[PDB]
């Protein structure tokens, strides 16, 4: 493996503000930039997954398009670069043809858009990588599902040329295989990203019956106002579980903003940017609240209710602690929880996946169950060579886990 030149780490400190590229960052962004290789990149939230379609457009100074249907998230990604002096831009049906123009003329780095515009301006794409050039494709596959790429497996045919690199937030073999096959991806090199959160102390306990009492061991007197140690994001499993939870905390005069896809996308922006701003202290929510939070300092993640699986579990906590200081996970639980979450197993369509995560729900309830370390049964799924001694030390203290402890 080859080391990045000055020009490159030079690159990475203007306009991303980072020291050093990560492992499986630089295996990516080398295969693009100098390969021209087609990725699939097996992403553990809080790795740093944008770096890698975000940093090779701008080293060469061409563009780089990221397809997503979430037009409502394009908008802080386009606002952060533009914030980092890196032109960018969503390109859709309702965008000024005065954009369009300055995009056939090189001046933007990166170009948002959705499958749906992918798949009806095809003629376009391929003038714009004979004209400009466009280093890579990006596709995160949580962003989306098979129906979605359908649109995009003209893809890899029309501009053969322009390597994509396939983000996905689940380690499923049948997912990787079918995120191949969708794209029509040629001998796409596999990295996977997963790794410990060291900083997130990790704890189960059962559920009372009672909302106040199950939350009131969370809360702190201030003076002789009750609030969180510092920003919190409680999960439920329902829009009406979080209407519930907001409630009851509002009765104790607490900072809050409930987030579920039942409130517009105005009214859903707000209370993630008012989270943001710290003007609320804690966002209760449904796994709607997750992508681009753009929150370092996550202090805690409450899960009310037994998350839906293990997988979910790991990748939903590493919202919390982006800025590596002390973290803790909670998950409060009542077996009648359990039973609700298989039944919703038997919605997916792709037996292979649900026979994948049916394994990984069990593994979620004997995880609940366990009185074992924690940590050690989340990243009993990694391979050794991604256990590192940070880890090790953690592990076994009053820091890792609440089985941990004394
Ligand atoms: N080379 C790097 N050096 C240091 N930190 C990095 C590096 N690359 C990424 N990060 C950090 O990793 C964290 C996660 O970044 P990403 O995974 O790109 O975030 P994101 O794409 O907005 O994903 P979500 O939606 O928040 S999971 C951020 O704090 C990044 O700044
Ligand atoms: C190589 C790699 O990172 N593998 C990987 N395996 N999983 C599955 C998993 C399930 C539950 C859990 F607690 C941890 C891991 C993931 C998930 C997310 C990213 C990568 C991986
Ligand atoms: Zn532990």
């Amino acid at each position: 493996w080859p080391a990045p030149n000055e020009e490159q780490v030079t690159c990475l400190k203007m306009y991303f503000g980072h020291s050093s590229f990560k492992p499986v960052q630089w295996k990516v962004i080398h295969s693009v930039l100098e390969e021209r290789r087609d990725n699939v990149a097996v992403m553990a939230t809080g790795y740093g997954k944008s770096l890698c379609f975000q940093y090779p457009p701008v080293y060469v100074g061409k563009i780089g398009l990221v397809i997503s249907p979430l037009i409502s998230l394009m908008e802080d990604q386009v606002l952060q670069l533009k914030m980092s002096n890196i032109p960018a831009c969503f390109l859709g049906s309702a965008q000024s043809e005065n954009v369009l123009t300055d995009i056939k003329l090189g001046k933007y780095r990166i170009v948002y858009v959705t499958p749906e515009y992918c798949s009806g301006n095809m003629g376009l794409l391929q003038q714009l990588e004979a004209d400009i050039g466009i280093t890579l494709i990006a596709v995160d596959e949580a962003h989306c599902f098979r129906d979605s790429f359908r649109k995009l497996g003209s893809l890899k045919t029309a501009l053969p040329m322009v390597p994509i690199v396939a983000l996905t937030a689940t380690a499923s073999s049948s997912i990787r295989e079918d995120i191949v096959r969708c794209l029509n991806l040629r001998n796409p090199q596999i990295t996977c990203t997963g790794f410990d959160r060291p900083n997130l102390y990790l704890e189960v306990r059962r559920k009372t019956g009672n909302i106040l009492q199950d939350l009131q061991p969370f809360l702190v007197k201030t003076s002789s106002h009750w609030e969180f140690e510092g920003p919190t994001i409680i999960y439920c499993p329902s829009r009406k579980m979080t209407q519930q939870v907001t409630g009851e905390l509002r009765k104790l005069n607490l900072s809050c903003g409930t987030y579920h896809a039942g409130m517009s996308f105005s009214t859903r922006k707000d209370i993630h940017h008012r989270f943001v701003r710290d003007e609320i202290q804690c966002v209760i929510a449904t796994i709607a609240f997750g992508m681009g939070i753009n929150k370092a300092d996550i202090r805690q993640v409450i899960h009310y209710g037994a998350p839906k699986d293990m997988e979910s579990y790991y990748q939903e906590i590493g919202r919390a602690g982006r800025d590596g200081l002390q973290s803790s996970c909670h998950v409060l639980w009542a077996p009648a929880d359990i039973n609700l979450n298989r039944h919703l197993l038997t919605e997916i369509r792709n037996e292979k996946f649900r026979l994948y995560k049916l394994k990984m729900m069990a593994k979620m309830e004997k995880y609940l169950h366990s009185s074992r370390c924690r940590r050690q049964i989340i990243l009993s799924h990694f391979e050794d060579k991604q256990v590192q001694k940070a880890s090790l030390g953690i592990m076994g203290t009053e820091k890792c886990c609440d089985n941990c402890r004394s």
